[PDB]
């Protein structure tokens, strides 16, 4: 059960209309979030809507994937998280599907914080799935 499905999202940026964060959590492999281009970090987070115990994230990257990124959680109250905790990071991402597991943790928000690009574009996810 994908706890991210159709939850509210926010992003650091978007490439164009139609590439919003909601596109990464629609369960559709043919729609994607895509960030602005360039060498800045970028990110997408999901408001899970309630505290959930999570242990697994599945990323389905488009060709503009991150070689370096972290998965982070927040347990802030409200709808605007500001404190993040890294639960997993890599510097050797290889794109396509990334199936990530980590110690189960409470989380109200989950963020992909992407820091090194595989390409000279931005970063883009067809899907960002979250599992207990
Ligand atoms: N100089 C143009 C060249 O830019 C163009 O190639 C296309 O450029 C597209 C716009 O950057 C690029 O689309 C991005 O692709 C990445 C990676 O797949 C995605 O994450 C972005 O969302 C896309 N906007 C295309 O890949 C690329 N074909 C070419 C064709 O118009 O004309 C060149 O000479």
């Amino acid at each position: 059960h994908n706890l991210a499905l159709n939850k509210a999202t926010a992003t650091s940026s978007i490439e164009t209309a139609g590439h919003e964060g909601d596109k990464a959590v629609d369960g559709n492999a043919a729609t994607r979030w895509a960030s602005a281009y360039g060498a800045s970090p970028q990110w997408i987070y999901i408001n899970l809507g309630s505290t959930q115990s999570i242990s697994r994230v599945k990323l389905n990257w488009e060709d503009a994937y991150a070689t370096a990124y972290s998965i982070q959680v927040s347990n802030d109250s409200g709808s605007t998280p500001t404190n993040w905790t890294t639960v997993y990071s890599t510097t050797t991402g290889d794109g396509a599907i990334d199936d990530i597991t980590f110690a189960a943790t409470n989380a109200k928000f989950v963020r992909v914080y992407a820091t090194t690009r595989a390409t000279a574009y931005g970063y883009s996810l067809w899907e960002f799935e979250v599992y207990g």
